[PDB]
């Protein structure tokens, strides 16, 4: 088990690195390059081992596997709507409109929660990657996952001293070699009953209750908003050269996430339609077995044969592995050049960026790791990632940017509001029991008060009313008399 998996693992990653600093080493096509490696940016760890659990876990199904349908509208919206209001006034990236504004400190404020935000995004990945090592080398998952932390951050520590494009062809070869020929054993029943009648377990086309709709349009409407502010794609959209090619460009990308999402939803649908005793995983199933992060590397391993299964595997873990990287790289030098460009200054030639990117980078893993050592689950990092973006993102950044008006009072108040209207909301996929008790509260399973009534997008609506309001109002008291304008720390007149 050991043995063969680590040779896979290692063959295959050596494979892809020497490619891709070959590609590096030295026209009608170049849009689609582009949007493959878009898309790259969106898939790994968080679509196939995310989305396999989503409609894996009896409960769920397809019905509320939010995510790969959300994040796909997250680009066609953001492509479609801020796409052309980000050219003519000139933005280097999504962090200078508001340094711009808000005098430039409060920056850092508002990006303390992307920062968290991709924190939860990382320690999602790192989750996926410790369990695809964990099941094709066979060793243990607090373990593995470390391990795979550990040379992650090693790997970004020295791996600075085109990729994307080959790290999706290893996705996209890797489940659909494998998914051909794997329901097929005497245990998989057809794809097509256990959707609505189910064999082994209920329906993996999930059900959604008329009571609860309105936690599926909150809970589906967040994804959607809280997709679109992210640093990588405000990143990518500026650097395109000509105004149609963000538009372009972002749709292409949505297509292919979409294209991507089919080979994980079908793998999930697999797991939830086996029969887990006539195959080699023994009695338990993995729902009654806190193991239902581990669906996708389950059937992959299981239900496939010996050569066949390890290639699609090994690669699977090759391109999220390759895309841990990117999401520790660009959460650490975000934070540093921004927040110590911000806080007073420090010596940009040979110490700043060094250190300061050296200790981000190691406390970034370390948090992530603990971060994902301990919640039991994949999907769930990944939407809470999503969903504190959305609270305290979205808002300011369509107040700032979509039309006028916005002042600094206006952003911190709404940034209190917001906080305030959720984090007394209640957290589900956390150990965090509700402080307002929402009308429509259904016990769950474990003991954590969650709630029908929709707080997510309330506080979204709160947030942005709160900043029109206050920062209106500011306008409307600039003068004498009324709070006299000798108080002036952040200004508005
Ligand atoms: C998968 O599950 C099936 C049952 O759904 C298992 O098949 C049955 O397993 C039992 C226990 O090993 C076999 O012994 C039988 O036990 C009952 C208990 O009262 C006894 O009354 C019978 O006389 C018999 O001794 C049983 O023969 C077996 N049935 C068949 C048709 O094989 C099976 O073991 C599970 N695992 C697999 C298929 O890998
Ligand atoms: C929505 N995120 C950008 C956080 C991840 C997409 O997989």
């Amino acid at each position: 088990f050991h043995v063969e998996g680590l040779i896979a693992i290692i063959v295959f990653y050596l494979l892809i690195l020497l490619v891709g600093i070959w590609a590096a080493w030295r026209r009608d096509i170049g849009l689609l390059v582009g949007g493959f490696t878009m898309t790259a940016t969106w898939v790994g760890g968080g679509y196939i081992n995310g989305t396999a659990e989503a409609v894996y876990v009896p409960g769920y199904g397809l019905a509320w596997a939010q995510a790969p349908i959300g994040y796909s509208l997250s680009l066609i919206l953001g492509g479609l709507f801020f796409a052309k209001p980000m050219r003519s006034k000139g933005y280097v990236t999504m962090l200078d409109p508001f340094q711009q504004i808000y005098g430039k400190r409060m920056g850092g404020l508002l990006f303390i929660p992307a920062l968290m935000g991709e924190m939860f995004w990382a320690a999602a990945i790192f989750s996926a990657l410790g369990a695809t090592i964990s099941v094709i080398i066979d060793v243990d998952m607090h373990i593995s996952v470390i391990i795979s932390a550990l040379i992650a951050t090693l790997y970004t520590l020295v791996g600075g001293l085109y990729t994307d494009v080959v790290q999706l062809f290893c996705i996209f070869v890797g489940l659909w070699i494998s998914v051909p020929f794997a329901l097929s054993h005497p245990a998989v029943a057809d794809i097509g009953f256990t959707a609505v009648h189910a064999k082994y377990q209920k329906p993996w086309l999930g059900t959604v209750d008329s009571s609860e709709v309105y936690s599926w349009l909150d809970s589906f409407l967040l994804l959607m908003l809280g997709g679109i502010p992210w640093q990588a794609y405000f990143q990518r959209v500026l650097s395109s050269s000509s105004a149609t090619y963000a538009q372009v460009l972002s749709f292409l990308a949505a297509f292919g996430c979409l294209v991507m999402a089919i080979p994980a939803i079908l793998i999930g649908a697999i797991g939830a339609s086996t029969d887990w005793n006539q195959t080699a995983y023994g009695l338990p199933d993995p729902k009654t077995t806190e193991e239902a992060d581990m669906i996708l590397p389950i059937v992959l391993q299981y239900l496939c044969p010996v050569y066949i299964s390890f290639f699609g595997l090994g690669a699977v873990s090759a391109a999220v592995m390759s895309s841990a990287d990117s999401s520790i790289l660009s959460a650490s030098s975000m934070f540093a050049r921004n927040i110590y460009q911000l806080s007073f200054r420090q010596n940009a030639s040979d110490k700043e960026i060094v250190w300061v990117m050296r200790i981000t980078v190691f406390v970034f893993g370390a948090s992530a790791t603990a971060m994902a050592l301990l919640t039991k689950t994949v999907y769930g990092l990944w939407y809470l990632s999503s969903d504190l973006v959305y609270i305290v993102i979205f808002p300011q950044l369509l107040c700032v940017l979509f039309v006028k008006g916005t002042n600094t009072y206006g952003a911190v108040a709404g940034y209190v509001s917001g906080l305030f209207l959720r984090i007394t909301g209640g957290e589900p996929y956390l150990y965090l029991q509700p402080l307002i008790f929402y009308p429509g509260y259904y016990p769950d399973d474990n003991g954590i008060y969650n709630q029908k009534f929709p707080f997510k997008t309330l506080a979204m609506v709160t947030s942005f009313l709160t900043n029109i309001c206050i920062s209106y109002l500011a306008k409307y008291l600039f003068e004498s008399g009324t709070l006299p304008p000798k108080l002036d720390v952040f200004d508005a007149v």
